[PDB]
RNA sequence: AGCCCAGCUUGGCGGGCGAAGGCCAAGACGGAGAUGAGGUG
DNA sequence: CACCTCATCTCCCAAATAGAC
DNA sequence: GTCTATTTGG
C-alpha cells in the first residue's frame, strides 16, 4: 500500500510572483541560515568538549540545541508570517541533513554545512494532517469546496484517470487549466493564500491519499518558474513474475552515430516502440541490441560552451570601456559612493555590470548607452546559453526514460551490473575533453531511470558482481591481463586466441550467471 | 541559426527579441533536500 | 569567494490543544 | 458541543 508518488502541475508563466509567497521564500531561507550556525556553533562546542564520559557533556549541549530550535519556532512561527508546514519541512530537511553528515563522518568522510544566498529560489509547504478515525484524503475530498481541506489546499475539476485517458490531448490540456488555492502561511496575523493558475496533464487515482504538497520557485535565466508538486500514497503493485529477463550493461564507446552508452541482451525477443529503434538498437533475432544517443545533445551542449565563450569575450570589453571611460570622466555616485577604476576593474561576475547599468539606465551619460547596449544583448545570450543547455539535458532524460518504460513493459526479470559503474567510469572512461563525453552521456542516469522503472512496475532487479567480468572473454573463459587492450573494441583474446567484443560478451556472461 | 510564446521531451502550424499569442499530435513522467566529488571564473 | 556538471541516500507525521461558531 | 488551525514531540 505504501508507494509514495508526485505528481507535479507548472503555473502559468504569465504569473508574478505576489509578495506573500516573496516574504515567506526569504523567512524560509533565513530560517535554513540560522539552523546552520547553530548547528555550526555545535559543532565546535562538542569539538572543543573532545578537546579536553563526556556523553553527559554532550547530552546537556545537545538539548540546548533543541531549545533554540524550538525558540526559532517562536521567533518564525508563533510570533512570524511563516506557516507553521514551512518551518517543519526546513526542519526536517535539516536534521536528515546533519544525520547524514554524522553518518558520513562516522565511516571517515570529512564533510560540512556551507551556507547560501539567496537569490528568489525557494520552497513552501502544505500537510495534509489526518488524524486517526479520519476518512483519506482522496482527491474526490480535495476538490470540494466544502471539504475538510478547502483552506489548506483546494484542487477543483478533479475528472476520473479512466475517463481522463479517454478524453484527446486538446480536452486534456484545456481543462487542465485550473486554480489552485493554496494556504501561504500568515501576514502580522492576517493569514495568505495563493490562487496559482496551474495546468495539470495527470490526475489522481481516486483511492490516493494527499499527504502533503509544495510550491518550489527557481530562477532560470533571470525569469522565475514555480512548480507544485503534490504526494500521495498510492497503494502497491503485484510484482511481476513472467516476462523475458534482459541483462542491461553499461559502456561509453564513441561512435560515428552518437555516443553509444548502452548494451542489452534479452533471453527473449523484444518489441520496442518505432519512435526508439534509432535509439535503442536491435538485432536481427530481437534478443541484443545497442542504446546510443543521438548527436544532437552533443552540438546543443557545445553551442553553449561557445556561447559562454562569447559572453566572456563582451563582458571583458565592456570592463575596459567602463574603466577607460572612468578614468577620463568623473564618477556619478553609485550605492552611494564614488565609483573607482579599481573596484570596477577587479569586476568579474556580469551581475555587478548588470545592477550598474540598471542603476544608470538613464543618467544621460554616454557610457550608460554603451551600458545599455551590452545589459540587452547580455540577457538575451544568456538565456539561450542556459535554456538550450537544460533542453538538451532534457531530451537526454526523456530518452533514458522512455527506454526504461519499454524495458518494464516487457521484462520478466532485469539484470544490472554494480562494479563496472564507478571504478570503470573513473578508470576506461575514454581528458578534459575525454571527461566531457561521460557528462554528456550520462550513463548513470540511464542505470537509474531504469532501476526506478523497473522499482514502480513490479519488475525485480539482480544486481550482478562484475568482477572479474571485463577481463572474461565468453566464447573462451579465459582471464585476459589488463594490458590496456581494452581501449578499442574488438579485443583479441588470449584464449581461444580471437577478437571477441567486449561488451556482447560482457552480456551473455551476465545472463548465464543469472540463469545458472 | 538560437531561446521564448499553459507542466516536460519530440514534431507541425502562427508569432516575439525582453516582448509577444497561442493552436494541434505522439510519448514519458518521484519530487525535494543535503552532502561528496569533478570541473569552470 | 562565485558558478556550473555528476553520484548517493533519506523521506514522505499525527496526537494534543485551543478557538470560532 | 463540532469542525478546524496551531503547537509539538516522534
Ligand atoms: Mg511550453
Ligand atoms: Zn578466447
Amino acid at each position: 500500500m505504501t508507494t509514495m508518488t508526485v505528481h507535479t502541475m507548472g503555473v502559468h508563466y504569465k504569473w508574478q510572483i505576489p509578495e506573500v509567497l516573496r516574504q515567506q521564500l526569504w523567512l524560509a531561507h533565513n530560517l535554513r541560515e540560522d539552523l546552520v550556525s547553530l548547528q555550526l556553533a555545535y559543532d565546535d562546542d562538542l569539538k572543543a568538549i573532545w578537546s579536553s564520559d563526556a556523553a553527559e557533556r554532550r547530552k546537556a549541549r545537545s538539548d540546548q540545541l533543541a531549545a533554540d530550535q524550538k525558540a526559532l519556532y517562536g521567533q518564525y512561527c508563533r510570533d512570524g508570517d511563516l506557516y507553521w508546514a514551512s518551518f517543519n519541512t526546513v526542519l526536517d530537511h535539516h536534521k536528515t541533513a546533519v544525520k547524514r553528515i554524522a553518518a558520513q563522518r562516522a565511516s571517515g568522510k570529512p564533510a560540512t554545512l556551507r551556507h547560501h544566498r539567496f537569490d528568489g529560489s525557494g520552497t513552501i509547504a502544505v500537510q495534509l494532517q489526518r488524524q486517526a478515525g479520519a476518512p483519506p484524503r482522496t482527491p474526490m475530498v480535495l476538490a470540494d469546496e466544502a471539504g475538510k481541506y478547502r483552506n489548506v489546499l483546494h484542487i477543483p475539476g478533479w475528472t476520473d484517470p479512466d475517463v481522463w485517458e479517454q478524453m484527446t490531448r486538446s480536452q486534456c490540456r484545456q481543462s487542465g487549466r485550473v486554480t489552485v488555492r493554496m494556504r501561504c502561511g500568515s501576514t502580522d496575523g492576517q493569514p495568505q493564500w495563493i490562487d496559482l493558475p496551474v495546468q495539470v496533464h495527470r490526475w489522481l487515482p481516486a483511492d490516493a491519499d494527499i499527504t502533503g504538497a509544495e510550491l518550489v520557485v527557481t530562477r532560470v535565466a533571470g525569469i522565475y518558474r514555480a512548480k507544485l508538486c503534490v504526494t500521495a500514497r498510492i497503494g502497491d503493485t503485484e510484482p511481476v513474475t513472467s516476462g523475458p529477463t534482459v541483462a542491461l550493461h553499461l559502456g561509453w564507446r564513441s561512435t560515428e552515430e552518437g555516443t553509444a552508452v548502452a548494451t542489452w541482451r534479452s533471453d527473449a525477443p523484444l518489441d520496442i516502440p518505432f519512435g526508439l529503434r534509432t535509439v535503442m538498437r536491435v538485432d536481427a533475432a530481437g534478443t541484443s541490441g545497442i542504446i546510443v544517443v543521438p548527436a544532437t545533445i552533443e552540438r546543443r551542449l557545445t553551442r553553449t560552451e561557445n556561447i559562454a565563450s562569447s559572453r566572456s569575450l563582451a563582458l571583458d570589453a565592456l570592463r575596459d570601456k567602463v574603466v577607460g571611460w572612468l578614468s577620463d570622466n568623473d564618477a556619478p555616485t553609485y550605492r552611494d559612493a564614488p565609483l573607482e577604476a579599481a573596484t570596477v576593474k577587479q569586476w568579474k561576475s556580469p551581475q555587478r555590470f548588470a545592477s550598474l547599468a540598471h542603476a544608470w539606465k538613464d543618467n544621460g551619460t554616454e557610457i550608460s548607452d554603451i551600458l545599455w547596449a551590452w545589459f540587452s544583448l547580455d540577457r538575451k545570450q544568456w538565456a539561450q546559453q542556459e535554456n538550450g543547455r537544460r533542453k538538451a539535458l532534457g531530451h537526454r532524460d526523456d530518452l533514458y526514460r522512455q527506454i526504461a518504460a519499454v524495458i518494464s513493459d516487457q521484462a520478466g526479470h532485469v539484470l544490472v551490473d554494480d562494479t563496472s559503474v564507478a571504478e570503470l567510469s573513473a578508470r576506461a572512461m575514454e581528458q578534459q575533453k575525454i571527461d566531457r563525453r561521460r557528462d554528456h552521456a550520462a550513463p548513470g542516469g540511464l542505470r537509474a531511470s531504469v532501476v526506478a522503472a523497473m522499482t514502480r512496475d513490479g519488475v525485480p532487479v539482480t544486481i550482478v558482481a562484475a568482477a572479474d567480468f571485463t577481463r572474461t572473454h565468453s566464447r573462451c573463459g579465459h582471464v585476459n591481463p589488463a594490458d590496456d587492450r581494452y581501449l578499442s573494441n574488438p579485443v583479441r583474446c588470449d584464449g581461444c586466441g580471437a577478437m571477441y567484443d567486449q561488451d556482447r560478451s560482457f552480456v551473455t556472461l551476465m545472463l548465464r550467471a543469472a540463469t545458472a
